[PDB]
């Protein structure tokens, strides 16, 4: 399958606004398409177990009927960094549980998404981050990006350390998180200049639903 | 002199707090401080001229008398970033007369702190950043960080990519941005971790001024 691991500048960039936005538009490719997210922490009860908002959008949104589990192995109500949950509730996040879920994707859907828990640092241990499974795995990186003033340092940050790991920063997805302002083209002109990949879209401001169109997929 | 560069993790970090509990404890120690914030925009027109409140906080904390061009060479009234301003405005921001400011406060000063105006790749101009300039002057970095989930993202891109320019990471500074929150003590423990330079001190949090106090200098 292709493989893409996405992640976001800063938390409130609309992250999974661009996930679903990349399965729809895999989707309409003719792409059989699965989101994986290993790992997920803020987490409502149901009858059913604990369901992490993020992974249900991204259940919902591939072209295959996956189960919760499938999507999302490692579940965690407390919206807190993972390894800190994962310490307090006595569960170990194995690199190859994680690696394992991606593999049963694979002999199912031929464009897999995958999201990680919090920024590219995210510890899942105190040995363990996210950025070194990601690593160890060799995923194509996507960055998503909120057009304001911060991220422009943010992005940078991010994209400089991907890098420098070795791995493709395939591509990025401005973010519209505000209503229209005084600045947005020349932070778009900004970041278009400094982030090394392809833009491969731009999603416009709404409250937060069909938006694989504002992705153009041939770009990665 | 003894020079430090001050920068922040995320833009909410109170950045100039740090800088006045930093100052305050130089001062505390018998050291003639000097505040330096060569490019600062956002900022209130007075009879005077433009006057930015972060680099006013840095004059009022130095122990020197110093004008106020002398901490501010550049001043830009809309809060944006310095390159858009600088470019919309018709003024260069010069790395030259951004060196000089800083020797004519070495010839009085013997402890100066400097302060940028953004995150650590803000641009200056379309191929020179705050960063470039940092590096060519070879300042020693102290690093603000708030005590929040996403900041432990956002010091460790900062601290890899500073140490990546072969520059030497002095210190860091955790401000509580927040009232007392549930992981505090674990988001502690996960920054004092992973930040590979002295926890300089904690800067209690308070709505937002005596903060020398909290800093221990003996760590510089």
């Amino acid at each position: 399958s292709k493989r893409y691991f996405v992640t976001g500048t800063d938390t409130e960039v609309g992250k999974t606004v661009a996930s679903c936005a990349l399965l729809q538009a895999a989707k309409a490719a003719g792409y059989r398409t699965a989101g994986y997210k290993p790992v997920a922490s803020g987490s409502e009860k149901t009858p059913e177990g604990l369901r992490n908002s993020d992974a249900l959008a991204l259940q919902r949104n591939s072209s295959l009927q996956l189960d919760y589990a499938t999507v999302n192995p490692y579940t965690f109500a407390e919206p807190t960094s993972p390894h800190i949950i994962s310490a307090q509730e006595g569960r170990p996040i194995e690199s190859l549980v994680m690696s394992a879920g991606l593999r049963a994707l694979e002999q199912q859907a031929d464009w897999v998404l995958v999201e990680g828990a919090g920024g590219w640092f995210t510890p899942l241990s105190d040995t363990f981050t996210f950025a070194d499974w990601v690593t160890q795995e060799q995923l194509p990186v996507i960055l998503v990006v909120g057009v304001k003033l911060g991220c422009i340092n943010h992005a940078m940050l991010t994209a400089q350390v991907i890098q420098h790991a070795g791995l493709t920063l395939a591509g990025w997805v401005a973010n519209d998180v505000t209503p229209p302002g005084k600045r947005h083209a020349e932070y778009m002109t900004t970041l278009t200049r400094m982030i090394p990949a392809p833009l491969l879209g731009e999603i416009p401001w709404l409250a937060e639903a069909a938006t694989g169109k504002y992705i153009n997929l041939a770009l990665l």
